């Protein structure tokens, strides 16, 4: 239905990061999934440009794409990584790794 | 090619806003168009979650969508609008109406 946060468990080996991220093996990154269509749910905050673009898409669907459901706020995680020197070091707040909020943009 | 700002001229009559926005008739809203794929251009700032999701999409294309090219910063415009009382009033900075920057999210 509407744009919302859903589960996405990410494995660092599968994306080629295990050479440098020791632990954890996986983490919950989440993803934003769903449509950007009218009517909109009242528990989410849209931008005016996303509203305008969605309306323009309705009138000219071949020429203008619809707004996209994307992460609008991100949260950090902690990773145990391999530094340039190669020693296991803790990165306490590795920013931007997990979805906090979703929204149409 | 890559995610970038392109022209999108929006007509308020075409989107049903002319009942309340008197002037201007049209304005340059811009849109964000292009792909979110590796390698990425060095004149843009990606988020870690968008990078991770794009990598996961490559490994599992049917299960996880790619990051989306969206506006990451918006600019205001000035509109002459019809207030509840119905008198033409200037809104000097109507926020969020035009694309300032694009990015993969
Ligand atoms: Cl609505
Ligand atoms: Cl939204
Ligand atoms: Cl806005
Ligand atoms: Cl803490
Ligand atoms: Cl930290
Ligand atoms: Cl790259
Ligand atoms: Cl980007
Ligand atoms: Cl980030
Ligand atoms: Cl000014
Ligand atoms: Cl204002
Ligand atoms: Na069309
Ligand atoms: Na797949």
């Amino acid at each position: 239905s509407h744009c919302q946060k859903t589960s996405l468990r990410v494995n660092f080996e599968d994306i080629g990061w295990d050479s440098w991220i020791i632990a954890p093996k996986e983490y919950e990154a989440y993803e934003c999934k769903g449509g950007c269509f009218f009517p909109l749910a009242d528990d989410v905050t849209p931008t005016k440009h996303a509203i305008v673009q969605t309306l323009v898409h309705l009138k000219f669907p071949t020429k203008v794409s619809k707004a996209c459901c994307v992460p609008t706020k991100l949260s950090p995680i902690s990773v145990l990584y391999k530094d340039d020197m190669g020693v296991p070091t803790l990165k306490y707040h590795y920013e931007g790794m997990s979805v906090a909020e979703c929204g149409c943009r």
